[PDB]
Order: structure tokens, then C-alpha cells, then sequence
């Protein structure tokens, strides 16, 4: 829904590039975002001893973080568009719990299509980029919804 078949079908062959090595785009994403945006950093207090790259990717934490968070985004991603059951316990989690601004899900999307372009040119080009630029949007538009439905406006 809301995407083309056509979009759907972009997003999810990236995604099973994605797929061949989660750990490591989780690690290279989380890298990315905290050099780009250090501000969101300082959400994750196990991290902040994580002084380097080369420390940040010898954290099996950060790892495991990484990997539970793709895997979360991957698991409502393949329901292209029909996530509502997916996306109400991550919003409550990350609007009461974590206190994630919706500003901070646009820069974790900024850093997954800059090192899915970086790791997979030949499968992400133009057109694919388009098709994971909207369903990243969607993803975020659908959630800031449910944060306004838990009394968060997530600004
Ligand atoms: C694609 C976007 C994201 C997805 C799919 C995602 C998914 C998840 C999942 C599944 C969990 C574990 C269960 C839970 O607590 O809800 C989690 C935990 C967490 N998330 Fe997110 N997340 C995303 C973005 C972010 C961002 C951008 C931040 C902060 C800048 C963040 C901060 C956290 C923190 C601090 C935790 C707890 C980590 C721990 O101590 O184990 N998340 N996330």
C-alpha cells in the first residue's frame, strides 16, 4: 500500500542486501548517524565510553543494538505499508521510554540510505533510493501519529 508494487519490490531487493550481513550495516548505520548527529549519542548511556571507530565497532552491545533495531525495520518494512501492529510498541517505546524525536528517526534514515548507497551502488540507484526515501517517510509520518496518540508530540 501507499508505495507502487513496483517501489515495494525496490525496497525489499535492498533490503536483501541488507540482510546478508545485519551486523554490519547496524554498526556502520549507528556509526554514521553518531558522527553526522552527536547529539544522539547521548540516548545511549552504555555507548558513551565508545570513544573511537574502531571501539564503536568492537562493541558487541553496540552490535546487538544495531541488529535488533534493523531487524525491527526490516520486519515492517516487508509489510509494505500494513505495519500499524508493528509500529504501536515501538512508539511507545521510543516516545515514553527512550525519548526519541521524530527529528532523530530522520537522521537515522539520512545515515541507512547513505551506507546502503555506500555498500550496494549497483542495487540502490536513483529509483531505489526514491522507493526507501518513501517508505522511510511513511515509517516516520505513521509513527509520529502514534506518539500524538500516547500524548507525545515528538518535537
Ligand atoms: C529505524 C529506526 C529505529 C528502529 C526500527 C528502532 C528499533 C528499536 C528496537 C526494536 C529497540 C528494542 C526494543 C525497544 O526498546 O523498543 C530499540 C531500542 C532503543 N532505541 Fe531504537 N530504533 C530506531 C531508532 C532509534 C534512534 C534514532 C534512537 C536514538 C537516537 C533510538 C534509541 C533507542 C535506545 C536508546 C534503545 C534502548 C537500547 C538499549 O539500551 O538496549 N532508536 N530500538
Amino acid at each position: 500500500m501507499v508505495l507502487s508494487e513496483g517501489e515495494w519490490q525496490l525496497v525489499l531487493h535492498v533490503w536483501a542486501k541488507v540482510e546478508a550481513d545485519v551486523a554490519g550495516h547496524g554498526q556502520d548505520i549507528l556509526i554514521r548517524l553518531f558522527k553526522s548527529h552527536p547529539e544522539t549519542l547521548e540516548k545511549f548511556d552504555r555507548f558513551k565510553h565508545l570513544k573511537t571507530e574502531a571501539e564503536m565497532k568492537a562493541s558487541e552491545d553496540l552490535k546487538k543494538v544495531g541488529v535488533t533495531a534493523l531487524t525491527a525495520l526490516g520486519a515492517i518494512l516487508k509489510k509494505k505499508g500494513h505495519h500499524e501492529a508493528e509500529l504501536k510498541p515501538l512508539a511507545q517505546s521510543h516516545a515514553t521510554k527512550h525519548k526519541i524525536p521524530i527529528k532523530y528517526l530522520e537522521f537515522i534514515s539520512e545515515a541507512i540510505i547513505h551506507v546502503l548507497h555506500s555498500r550496494h551502488p549497483g542495487d540502490f540507484g536513483a529509483d531505489a533510493q526514491g522507493a526507501m526515501n518513501k517508505a522511510l517517510e511513511l515509517f516516520r509520518k505513521d509513527i509520529a501519529a502514534k506518539y500524538k496518540e500516547l500524548g507525545y508530540q515528538g518535537g
